[PDB]
């Protein structure tokens, strides 16, 4: 026969404290972009991106990730 | 006969304290970027990126990650 | 007694030839401008300018400039 | 007695020739500027200048300067 | 007496012969300017300048200069 | 008595030829600029330049200078 017992206790307290977040700043993209194409011959899908792409400013005034977990396999 | 008994007891605190988070910057791509092409000849799939991209700021006033697994696996 | 004889013959040809003026580009101020300013304590006149200002683009498909001057005094 | 006798002759031919002209780019101020001030105490006139200003583009197809003076004084 | 007797004959062919003038690039102020100013204290004028300025791209197809001058003095 | 006679003769070809003028590249400024001040107690006037500035490109297809002078002082 099988017995099994589980007891995860937890309390964790993943915690963050700030007085003031501010004054931040994200300027990507500030000078100029210049493309120029001549003659091109493509004989496969292509692909282009040009300019200010896919810029992230995340400011989590908090920011706490959290990952759990539990498998629990029987043969 | 198998008998497992379990007690993971966790109480941690993964903490932060700031008192001021700020005054930050972030200035990607200031300067200009030029391409010329002439007489290209591709004959397969292409990509192509130019100018500023991707470009992150993460600022977690927190920025307090917890990570945590239990595999229990059994034959 | 004064005898004064004046014959300036002038058959000058400032003369100009161009076969296909063209294809011109200017771009001043491409990118980007930003100014920030705090407890600032002026005690006289002032002037300020920002971005992009008195920018020329002067194409003059002759531009044959010609000058000429003729003082003739007498006492 | 005072006899003056005066002959410039002049069939000058300040004369250019171009074919084609073109292609011609002129790009000031690609990048990026930034200025930040703080607790300035002026007691004077004052100027300021900031970004791209007076970018010239003199493209003169002829541009065929001539000057010419005659000053002729008498006592 | 006085006799004076003047002939400046000038048949002179300044010249210029271009087949293609051209492909012709100006890209001052690429990079990024940064300024950052604090606690400072004047007691006179001030000027300032920040950034592309005064820059210029004379492109003269011919660009035939030409200068001539007479003085005739008499006393 | 005074016989002064005069006779310039100029049949002077200042000439050029080019068949292709092209192809010119002027990249000033290219990198980053950078300044940082502090606590500056000025008392006299004051001049600043930051950045690209007072940049030329001068492509004279021609660009054929002459210069001609005649001074003729009687006493």
């Amino acid at each position: 026969s099988v017995q099994i017992v589980y007891k995860p206790v937890d309390l964790s307290k993943v915690t963050s404290k700030c007085g003031s977040l501010g004054n931040i700043h994200h300027k990507p993209g500030g000078g100029q972009v210049e493309v120029k194409s001549e003659k091109l011959d493509f004989k496969d899908r292509v692909q282009s991106k040009i300019g200010s792409l896919d810029n992230i400013t995340h400011v989590p005034g908090g920011g706490n990730k959290k990952i759990e977990t539990h498998k629990l396999t029987f043969r």
